[PDB]
DNA sequence: CTGGGGTCCT
DNA sequence: AGGACCC
C-alpha cells in the first residue's frame, strides 16, 4: 500500500509571471515588491545576493542595479496558479494546493496502470527522469523503485507540459508521502526534479539543520521545542514521547514526532475551488473612520468582481484589523443581497462592515492593517 | 522598512 | 474569535 506522490513547486513564481508579462525584464535582475518587502526575485538578482523576503533597502544595497515591480495585486498570480493546478488535474483528478505555487498529486493509480500496460522485456528498460537523491543505486527488481521511476517519468511529463502550455518552469519531487515529496522537490533548483528511493529517507531527514525546516513545525512549535533542548531532527526522533505530549498536547506531539522520521500518512486532498476570498491592505497609519471607510470600499469592489466571476455566493463576511495582534468580526450576508450578486450591493455591505468596524474600534485610533474576507461559499 | 494571501483546528 | 500552520 505504498503510494507515489509528486510535489511541484514553481521557480520564483511571481517573478516568473512578471517576466512573462514583460520579457524585457528577463535579462535584468528582477525583484517583486510588496510595500517594504522584496517577496521574490529572479535567478539573476539571486546571484547578486538578493534573497526572498529581503528588505527593499537591504536588497537595493546588495543590488543597486536591481529593478523592482509591484506585486501587491495577486490577480495575475492567482490566474496562473489555477491554470497550473487545472493542468495537473488533467493528469490525475486528485490535486492538492499549497500556497499559490505548490501542488501535490497522488500518482499511485496512474503509475499502476502504466506498469500494467508494460511487458517484462520493457521492465528492465525503465529509467529515471531527473536526479536520484543521494546518487542512490536503482534496483530494477525492487517494485517500489520501479513505481517511483514511473512517477519520475510522469513528473517530467508534467513539467514539460507546464512549459509547453503555460511557459512556466518548476521543480518536482517524487516520493512515497507528501512530506518526503515536498522535502525532496527542492534539492535541485531550479527547473529540475529529484526522486527519493526509500533507502535514502533517513539521509534526507537528517540533511536538515533546523526542526522548523520540517513542514508542519512552525514558529511557535519550534521555539517551544528549543526551550526543551530539542534542536536537531535526531533530538526530536529520540526525545521522550510523554514529555512533548505534555508540552504540545497529544496530537501535535505524536504527529510531529512521526514527521521527524519521515512518516506522513496524510492523504492528498482534492483542493477544488477556493474556500474563501479575501483582500488586505497595510499602511503606516489609519486614524480616520472616513479613510477606513474608503479603504474598505476599495477592498469591497475588487472582492465583488472576484466573487461575481466565480459563480458561487459567499454566505459570511469578515473584517480584520491590526492594532498599533489581529482582531476580526464576521457575520452572515443577508439572503436579500446574497441572491442579488452581480443592484447596488455595495452600500449595504459598507453599512455592515462599518457596523462590525465600530464593534472593533471606537470612533469617539491607530490601525495598521485592514482586510476583508468572503467565507462560507456555496 | 514585515506582504498578501490561503487551510484547518480549538 | 482566535490560533496554529502553509506559501
Ligand atoms: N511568505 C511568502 C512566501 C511566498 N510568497 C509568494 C511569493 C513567491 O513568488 C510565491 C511562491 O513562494 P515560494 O515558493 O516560497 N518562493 P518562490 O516560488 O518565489 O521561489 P522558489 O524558491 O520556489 O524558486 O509566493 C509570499 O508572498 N510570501
Ligand atoms: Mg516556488
Amino acid at each position: 500500500s505504498s503510494r507515489v506522490i509528486v510535489h511541484v513547486d514553481l521557480d520564483c513564481f511571481y517573478a516568473q509571471v512578471e517576466m512573462i508579462s514583460n520579457p524585457e525584464l528577463k535579462d535584468k535582475p528582477l525583484g517583486v515588491q510588496q510595500k517594504y518587502l522584496v517577496v521574490t526575485c529572479n535567478y539573476e538578482a539571486g546571484k547578486l545576493g538578493v534573497k526572498k523576503l529581503m528588505n527593499v533597502r537591504d536588497a537595493k544595497e546588495k543590488c543597486p542595479q536591481l529593478v523592482l515591480v509591484n506585486g501587491e495585486d495577486l490577480t495575475r498570480y492567482r490566474e496562473m496558479s489555477y491554470k497550473v493546478t487545472e493542468l495537473l488535474e488533467e493528469f490525475s483528478p486528485v490535486v492538492e494546493r499549497l500556497g499559490f505555487d505548490e501542488n501535490f498529486v497522488d500518482l499511485t493509480e496512474m503509475v499502476e496502470k502504466r506498469l500494467q500496460q508494460l511487458q517484462s522485456d520493457e521492465l528492465s528498460a525503465v529509467t529515471v527522469s531527473g536526479h536520484v537523491y543521494n546518487n542512490q543505486s536503482i534496483n530494477l527488481l525492487d517494485v517500489l523503485h520501479i513505481r517511483l521511476l514511473v512517477g519520475s517519468q510522469i513528473a517530467a511529463e508534467m513539467r514539460e507540459a507546464m512549459y509547453n502550455q503555460l511557459g512556466l518552469t518548476g521543480c518536482a519531487g517524487v516520493a512515497s508521502n507528501k512530506l518526503l515529496a515536498k522535502l525532496v522537490s527542492g534539492v535541485f533548483k531550479p527547473n529540475q526534479q529529484t526522486v527519493l528511493l526509500p533507502e535514502s529517507c533517513q539521509h534526507l531527514i537528517h540533511s536538515l539543520n533546523h526542526i522548523k525546516e520540517i513542514p508542519g513545525i512552525g514558529y511557535k512549535t519550534a521555539k517551544c521545542l528549543e526551550a526543551l533542548g530539542i534542536n536537531s531532527v535526531r533530538d526530536l526522533q529520540t526525545f521522550s514521547p510523554k514529555i512533548l505530549e505534555k508540552e504540545l498536547g497529544i496530537s501535535v506531539a505524536q504527529r510531529i514526532q512521526k514527521l521527524s522520521f519521515g512518516e506522513d500518512n496524510s492523504p492528498v486532498i482534492l483542493s477544488g475551488p477556493p474556500q474563501s476570498f479575501s483582500e488586505e491592505d497595510s499602511f503606516k497609519k489609519c486614524s480616520s473612520e472616513v479613510e477606513a471607510k474608503n479603504k474598505i470600499e476599495e477592498l469591497l469592489a475588487s472582492l465583488l468582481n472576484r466573487v461575481c466571476q466565480d459563480g458561487r455566493k459567499p454566505h459570511t463576511v469578515r473584517l480584520i484589523i491590526r492594532r498599533y495582534g489581529r482582531e476580526s468580526r464576521q457575520c452572515p450576508i443577508p439572503s436579500h443581497v446574497i441572491q442579488k450578486l452581480g443592484y447596488d450591493v455595495m452600500t449595504p455591505m459598507v453599512d455592515i462592515l462599518m457596523k462590525l468596524f465600530r464593534n472593533m474600534v471606537n470612533v469617539k485610533f491607530h490601525l495598521t492593517l485592514l482586510s476583508v474576507c468572503f467565507c462560507n461559499l456555496k
